C-alpha cells in the first residue's frame, strides 16, 4: 500500500515559492521520486486559481512536448486555497479541503513555510491548532533566516519546538543539499586516505570560501538589516565547518550526525573582533554595467550605511582534534566570480629533504560551480627535471560522471523530508550555538557601526583579509598553475 | 670552463647498443643535456667504422629533416675502435685513440657495458688496468643480469667492486630511470597525504605488477635459463618494492637513498615455497597468430622444461611499519596487456557506518603505459543516491602534461651517471638481498623441476594467483567500473 | 547565606540504610562537607525513633570519644517518621514534618530510595505527588538492581522518567564512586601518554575483572534470581568499560560525559551466547568451614539450579576505536581473591629485533583493593644482561599518598548528589544500552537452563574461561614475577 | 674448546688504569665472566712489577677475605713488561713476552689505551706494526678525549682507522655503558607505550643534564683547556641524544644500531651563539671547605680565563620525527647535585577539558643516581578532590631489584669487547658528525673569549639557561612536589 501525501505551500504565490518550490515538486513528481498517492495544495493571501498558479510557475519548470501528459496529471493534482495567516477559518477551510481530498485523513501532511519571518509564529501555532493529521505524520519546513542573533533567533526557535517536535521541523539550510556538501561525508568516513590526516597534527588551517560576483543587485534593503555575516557565514559557511570538523558519527542516522555536528559547534569560542575583516564594495568606474556602481550606489540602501558585504573571520575549534587550527570563513558578494569550496591546507612536511621547493598540501572540496574534488599535491616535474612541483589529483563531476545529472540541492532536500530523513537539516542546539558563536561579534558591530575596507566590485575584496590569512597561517603563493586538459 | 667528456661503448655493435644505447646519446645531444665537449667512442669485436654505425643506428635515431646539421655534427664526434676484450694490446690501442682526442687526458671517461655477462670479468679487469683516467672521473656501467643466484652474482659483484669504488660502479635498472617510478619518492616523502597512511596500520597488501601481452615470442632460449623470476622478480618489482617500502632518508643525496633501500631489503625473510604460484603459458587455438603457439612450441625452447613464464610471490618487510602486510609481486608474459603498476590496498575503514557497501582504497601508481597516479577512493554517487560507489582521484600524465615529453629511461639515467647523480642505481649490498631473498626459492625450483599450471596465451594467467591474492588478505571485487571522460 | 537541605532516607531501617547510608551522612558532616544547614529524616514502615537509628546504626559510624560533640550535633539534627510506601496520609505526614523543620519551605528536597525494587513505582509517584519542594531543588536516588531485563528495567526507567526529569534522577552505581574508576578521566584526558595509544591499532584486548573470595554465603535465595549478570557484569564491569572505551568529552560538564558513555553503549553488539563460560562454584572438601560448601549445598537455594556464579563474556565495540579488539568481561564470586581491575593488554611490538623475547605491554588499573596505576613494560634485565624482562611502572595509592585518606564511594556519590554532579550516574539510555545488549543471552539461558561448569571454590574459576580469552587474543603466559619492595 | 685471551693494558702505572681497569677485569673474573683462559700483561714506561701493581691497585679492588684464593688466582696470571710509547725493541718485547704465554700464538689480542691523547698515533702504529696475532682476533679500545675540534679529532680518527677496521676500533664512551643508557633502547622498541608518542606530534622538547656537585677542585690546568662543552657535552650528552632521538634498527646489531646512530647526528645543524648560556662558577662566601672557591681561585687555573663550567644549548634534529622539536643539553659542574637525566616534555594535550590545571607530562629517565624511570603524569587528586594532580608512574632500581647489583660501566663495556659487541662504542662518522656540531661554536667562542656569567658554586648555575629553557619552549612550574615513599 502507498500511503497518501499532501504537499501544503504556505505562501503559494510568493517569489520563493513559484521560482523553486513549485519547479521542484514538479521535478520530483515527473522523476516517479514522490508517492504515487500524492497531492500538492497552494495556500496564499491571493486569491489565485491552479490555473494562475500553473500560468505564473511554467517559465521556471523547464518542461518539454515530451512530458505534456505528465503536466497535465501533475496539474490535475494541484490545488490552491486563499486565506489568511492569523484568521482561523482560512485555517478550518484548508483543513476541510485536505479532508475532502482522496484519502486525506489519514494522508501524510507536509508545510513547507515560503513566508516572511515576521508570521512564523502565527503560522506555526494556527498549523498546530487546526492542520495537523491525525493518522498520518506531519512535518513542517521552516526557511531561512531563523532570526536576527542570539536572543531574536532563540525566541522564534522555542516558540516553533514548543508546538513541534524535533522531528517533526525540517530547517532548511539547502548548501546542506548540495552534491559536495552531501559527499563530505563519504569523503571523510568511507576512506581510509582521508581519516589519519583529518586532524590538528596534519591540517594546519580551514579555508571556507563563499563568492558572488554580483552585488545586492538593487534590492539592498533587504542586505542592509542583514549584511553578509547572517546572510551566508552563519548558515552556510558554518554548516561546512561543522561537516568538514564533525567527528565520525556511530551510524548515518540523523541524530548522530546531529550530535556530532552540535558537539563541533559547542568547542568554538566567541568571534574576537580583531579576526574579522569587513568590506563594502564600491563601484568599479572601469565597470560594465552593473559593476559601475557600488553598495552606496543603490537607491533603496539608506544613506551613510556600514553595511559589510565581505567577511574573513578565523575561527578556532578548541577540541582534541581541531585544537590551534584556524577556520578561516571568507566571503563576500560583489567578488570577481561565484564559489563555494572547502579548502584543507595542511602543514609542512617535516624534515623537508627537498631544499624548500615543496609547499603544503592542500584537499579542495568545490562545491559549486564545476562540483570537483581535487588535492593539490607535489608530484614530480614532468620531463628532465628533479624538482617536485605542485599538481593535482583530480575527481570532477561533470567530466566523471557526464550522464548523472546533479539534482537541484531542494529537490534532494524535499526528497529527504518526504522520506524521513532528517540528517541535512539544521537542529535547534546546532542553530543557538551557530547564534551564539556570532552574536557578540554582530552586537558590537552594531553598536560602534565601524567602516568597512572599500574594495572595487569585481576584485578579491580588501587586501587586508589577505594579510589576516597571512597572520593567521595561511600560505599563500600564488605559484600554482593548472590547465584544463584536453583529448584524453 | 666545461670538462671534456668521453662516452665509450663497449659492444657498439652489439643489439642493446645499436638499439637503445646510440638514439639515447643521440636524444641527449640533441636537446643539448650533455657536456659541450663530449665525445663518444664505440668499441666492439666487429670491424665497422663510424659510417657503419651510423647507417646501422639511423633507422632508430628517429631524426628529422631540421636536425640535418644536428646530426652531422652529433657523427662528426663519434668514433669506433675495434679490439677484443681479453687482448690488452686493443685496450692499449683504445686508450691511445681516447688520447689523441681533444684534450683526452683530463677527459672524464665513461663505460658503457653493453656486452653479455660472460665477458664482464675481463672487460672490466681491462679497463681498470688500461683505460682510467688519470685526472677526470672515470664510471663504468655494468647490464642486467647480474649473476644467476646468491653466490654467481656475489663472486661478480665482488670481483668488479674489487677493481672499482662504490661511487665508479653504475648498476642499470632501467625502471628505476622511469617517471613514475622517479615521482614515487616524490609521492612518498614530499606529501603530507601520503604520509601517515604509509604503514601497517593503513596499507592491507601491496601489489606489484608487471604484465607483457607477448611471450618470449621466438627466443626462448635466452629466457629458459632464467625464467620470470630472476628476469623481472628479482630487479623491476623488487626495486619498486623498495622505493614503496622505504623510510624517509636524510637527504636526497643517493647514499642517504640507497642505504633506505638496503634497510628495508634486508627486512624480507627468505621465499617460501608456499607462497608462490607458477604458470608456463601455453598457445590458445584462438589466437591470432603469435598467439596460437605456446612456450613449448618454441622450437628453440628444449623439449619438457618447467620454466615459468608467470609468477605470484608474496613477500613479507619484518619491520614496524611493515610487519605483516603482504607485497604480492605479480609478474607474467603472455598476458592480456602490458601493464606495470604499483598497488596499495587500504585496510577496511573501522566502524563501517555505511552497511559494508564500502570497499577498501587503493592508492595505484601506473607505471606504465599511460602514467598515472589514482587513489580508488569512495564517493557518494552522483544523482539522487546515498550509497558510496568507487571513483577516483586521479592525475593522468600526457593529459595534465600532454606538451611535455616523457623521456625514455636511458636518457635520465645516462644524464644522471654525467652528473654523477648514482640515486637510481643498484649498489651491491642492495642486489646481495635481492639475490639472497630469492635464491632458496630458485634452487628449490630447480633441483626439483616442479610443473607449473598452464595458462592460455593472453589470458591473466593461472587462477591459482588470484587463490593466493585472496588467502593473503588481498580483496577482488570486480565491481570497480571507469570510464575515460572527454570533452573537458 | 547557605540553603537548607534535607536528606530523607526511604527504608531508614533497612539493611543498606543502617549499614552504609547513615555512616556515610555522618562521615560527610564529620568533616563538614555538606551544607551548613542540614537535616536528615529517617522514613520507614518501623515504629522506631531518632534514638533507635542511633543505638542501630552507631556500630557502624566508628566514632571516636574526640567526636562526641560532634556526634550529639550530628544526631540533633536527626529525624524519624514511620508511614507506608503506599498510603498518602503518612506522605503528607513527611511533608508537614518537612516543613515544620527549619525553613523548610525553600530547603533542598533529596530523596534516598534504600528500598527493594517492588516499591519504587509507588515510592516515586507518592514523593512526586505530595513530597515536592516548590522552591529549592528536589533530587531522587534510586538503586540497584535497575529491573531484571530490557523490558522489565524498561518500564520501570520509563516510569521515573516520566515523574522526574534527568537531572532530578540519580541511578547509584557505586562503582562509578570508586576511586580509581573516576581517576580513568584524568588518566586518559589529561595525559598526552595514554593518548595516541587507546585504540585498536595499539591495544590486542581490554579485560575487566571483579573477583570475590567469597560465594553467596548464605543467602543464595536473592543471588539465584539474577545470576553473576545482572549482579556484576550489566552495571559495574560495563560502566567501567563505557569509561575505558569512551570519546573525550567537550567538557567535564555531566552531560557531555555521559553522551560519549551511551554512544560507546550504542557501538556494542548484542552478546552471543559462543563468547560466554559461565560456571557455578562446587564446594571444596579440602576447604576451610565456609570454603567447604557450594552453590548447592546452600538450604535456601532451589534444587537443581543452573545459576552462574561465574561469567565470561567477550564484547566488541564496532566503532573507529574499538573495531575489532575483544572486550573481556571477567567476573566470578568464589573466586580465589577479591579484586576489581582494568587491564589494557597491547598488541606487540612490530619489528620485534629482540627475538620474540618481549612481551604484550599491560596498562593495569587496580581499583580494589591497593589502588595502584601500573603499567606492564619491557625494561632491560638489570645487571649483566641484555635480554628485556617484564616490569612495571607503578603508582599505588597507600603508599605516594598514604596520609590521604580515599574515602567512600558513597561519600563522594552523595556529595555530588548535594553539589549537583550527575558525571558519575547512570543515565537512562545507558540502562536501555547496557539492557539491551545482555537481554538476549538472559532469556536464552533462562529458557535453556544450560549447565555450568563447576569449579572448586576458592579456584580461578572453569578453565574454559581462559580457552575462551586466549581464543579471542588475549595472551597469558605465567612469567610475570612481581615482589613488593621495600625500605624505600 | 675456550679460546685464549690476553688483556694488555697500555700505560699500565696510569691514574686510570689503577683507578679503574685493573679492578674492573678484577671483577670481571671474580664473577667468572671472562673466559678461562685469560692473561693480563701490563705496559708502561715506569719500571715496575706485578707485585708492585698489585699493591698499588689493591685499595680500588674492594676485595674480602673470602675472594682470597681468587685474588691470587687473578694475580698469577697478572704480567708487567716495561717499556716505552715509541721505540720499537720494547713492542716486540711484549710481543716476545706474549708468545710466551701458554697458547699465545693464537690467543686472542686485547689492547686498553690508558694513556693521554698525545701517545696514541704512536702507540697504535707501533701495535698494528708489531703487536698484531696472526691467528685471534686483536680489538683496540682508544679513551677519550677524541681530539679538540672537527680537524684534531678527524686526523686522529681517520690515522687510527688507516690502521685498524671498524670492528677493530673500540671508542670509549662510558656513559654508554651505563645501565638507564642501555635500557634507553628496550624501553624505546621494546613496548608499544612509548612508540606512538616518540616523534614530535607529543613531545615539545628534549632536556638532557648533567651535573657534579664540585667543580674542578684543584687540577683546573686540565680542564681549562677543554671546558665543559668539550668534557660532556660533545659526548655524553650527546649519546644520550641520539640514543633519544634514533629510529629503531632493522635488528639488535651493533652495525644496524650505529647506523640509526649516526643517522640522527647527520640531521643535527651546527650550534648557533645564540641558543647558548655558558657561566663559570664564582666561590661561595657562605661555602663550605672547597665550595668557598671559584674557578679564578684554582692557583693553576691562567688569570684570566673565560672556560665555562656551566652550559645550556638548544639543538634541533631536523627529520620528520624531530622537526621543531628543541633538544636542550644543559651540563654543569659545582653546581647543587650529581645528576645525569633523560627528560622528555610533551606537548600540552589538546582540547584541554580540565581548565588549564593539567601540565606537560614528562617521562624522565635518571641515569644516576638512584637509577629510575619515571613519567610524570596527570592523574586525579586523592581525596574528595575532582582536580587533577602531578604524580608519576614509577620503576627505580636498588628498590624493586635490590638483590641485582647493578655493574659499573665499564665492566660491562669490557666484557662487550671480550664477547666482540660494538653497539655501545662510538663509531668514526659518529665522532665526526659529533665534532663537526659543536666545531663552529668552540672556534667562535676560543676567538671571541666572550665572558660566562658567574653562577654561586653550589647553585642552579645562570639564570639566563632558565631565560633560554622558557624561551625555546621548556616549560618550567615548580608545582610538582614529590615524596619518598615508606611502608610498602
Ligand atoms: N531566493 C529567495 O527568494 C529565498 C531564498 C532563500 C530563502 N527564502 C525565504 O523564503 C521565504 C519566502 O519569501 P520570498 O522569497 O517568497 O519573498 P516574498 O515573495 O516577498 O514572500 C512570499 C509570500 O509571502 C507573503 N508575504 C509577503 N509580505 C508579507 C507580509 N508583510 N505579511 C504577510 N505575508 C507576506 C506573500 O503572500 P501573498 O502573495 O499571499 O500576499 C508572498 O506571496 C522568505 O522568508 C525568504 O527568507 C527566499
Ligand atoms: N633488449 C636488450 O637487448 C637488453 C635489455 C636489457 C639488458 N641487456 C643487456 O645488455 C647487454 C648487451 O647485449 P645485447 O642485448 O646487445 O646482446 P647481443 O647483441 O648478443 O650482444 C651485443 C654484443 O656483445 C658481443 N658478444 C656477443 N656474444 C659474445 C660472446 N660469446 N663473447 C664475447 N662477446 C660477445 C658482440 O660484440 P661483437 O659484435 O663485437 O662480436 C655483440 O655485438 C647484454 O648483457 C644484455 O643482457 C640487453
Amino acid at each position: 500500500q502507498s500511503d497518501t501525501h499532501i504537499f501544503i505551500i504556505m505562501g503559494a504565490s510568493g517569489d520563493l515559492a513559484k521560482k523553486k518550490i513549485y519547479p521542484t515538486i514538479w521535478w520530483l513528481f515527473r522523476d516517479g521520486l514522490l508517492p504515487e498517492n500524492t497531492f500538492i495544495v497552494g495556500y496564499a493571501r491571493s486569491r489565485l486559481t491552479v490555473a494562475d498558479i500553473r500560468k505564473q510557475s511554467e517559465p521556471f519548470f523547464k518542461a518539454t512536448p515530451e512530458e505534456k501528459l505528465k503536466l497535465e496529471d501533475f496539474f490535475a493534482r494541484n490545488s490552491y486555497v486563499a486565506g489568511q495567516y492569523d484568521d482561523a477559518a482560512s485555517y478550518q477551510r484548508l483543513n476541510s479541503h485536505m479532508n475532502a481530498l482522496h484519502l486525506g485523513s489519514q494522508a501524510n501532511r507536509l508545510f513547507y513555510l515560503a513566508l516572511p519571518p515576521t508570521v512564523y509564529e502565527a503560522v506555526t501555532k494556527n498549523i498546530h491548532e487546526s492542520c495537523m493529521s491525525q493518522i498520518g505524520w506531519n512535518r513542517i519546513i521552516v526557511e531561512k533566516p531563523f532570526g536576527r542573533d542570539l536572543q531574536s533567533s532563540d525566541r522564534l526557535s522555542n516558540h516553533i519546538s514548543s508546538l513541534f517536535r524535533e522531528d517533526q521541523i525540517y530547517r532548511i539550510n539547502h548548501y546542506l543539499g548540495k552534491e559536495m556538501v552531501q559527499n563530505l561525508m563519504v569523503l571523510r568516513f568511507a576512506n581510509r586516505i582521508f581519516g589519519p590526516i583529518w586532524n590538528r597534527d596534519n591540517i594546519a588551517c580551514v579555508i571556507l570560501t563563499f563568492k558572488e560576483p554580483f552585488g545586492t543587485e538593487g534590492r539592498g534593503g533587504y542586505f542592509d538589516e542583514f549584511g553578509i555575516i547572517r546572510d551566508v557565514m552563519q548558515n552556510h559557511l558554518l554548516q561546512m565547518l561543522c561537516l568538514v570538523a564533525m567527528e565520525k558519527p556511530a551510524s548515518t542516522n540523523s541524530d548522530d550526525v546531529r550530535d556530532e555536528k552540535v558537539k563541533v559547534l559547542k568547542c568554538i569560542s566567541e568571534v574576537q573582533a580583531n579576526n574579522v575583516v569587513l568590506g563594502q564594495y564600491v563601484g568599479n568606474p572601469d565597470g560594465e554595467g552593473e559593476a559601475t556602481k557600488g553598495y552606496l550606489d543603490d537607491p533603496t540602501v539608506p544613506r551613510g550605511s556600514t553595511t559589510a558585504t565581505f567577511a574573513a573571520v578565523v575561527l578556532y575549534v578548541e577540541n582534541e582534534r581541531w585544537d590551534g587550527v584556524p577556520f578561516i570563513l571568507r566571503c563576500g558578494k560583489a567578488l570577481n566570480e561565484r564559489k563555494a569550496e572547502v579548502r584543507l591546507q595542511f602543514h609542512d612536511v617535516a624534515g623537508d629533504i627537498f631544499h624548500q621547493q615543496c609547499k603544503r598540501n592542500e584537499l579542495v572540496i568545490r562545491v559549486q560551480p564545476n562540483e570537483a574534488v581535487y588535492t593539490k599535491m607535489m608530484t614530480k616535474k614532468p620531463g628532465m627535471f628533479f624538482n617536485p612541483e605542485e599538481s593535482e589529483l583530480d575527481l570532477t563531476y561533470g567530466n566523471r560522471y557526464k550522464n548523472v545529472k546533479l539534482p537541484d540541492a531542494y529537490e534532494r532536500l524535499i526528497l529527504d523530508v518526504f522520506c524521513g530523513s532528517q540528517m541535512h537539516f539544521v537542529r535547534s542546539d546546532e542553530l543557538r550555538e551557530a547564534w551564539r558563536i556570532f552574536t557578540p561579534l554582530l552586537h558590537q558591530i552594531e553598536l560602534e557601526k565601524p567602516k568597512p575596507i572599500p574594495y572595487i566590485y569585481g576584485s578579491r575584496g580588501p587586501t587586508e583579509a589577505d594579510e589576516l590569512m597571512k597572520r593567521v597561517g595561511f600560505q599563500y603563493e600564488g605559484t600554482y598553475k593548472w590547465v584544463n586538459p584536453h583529448k584524453l
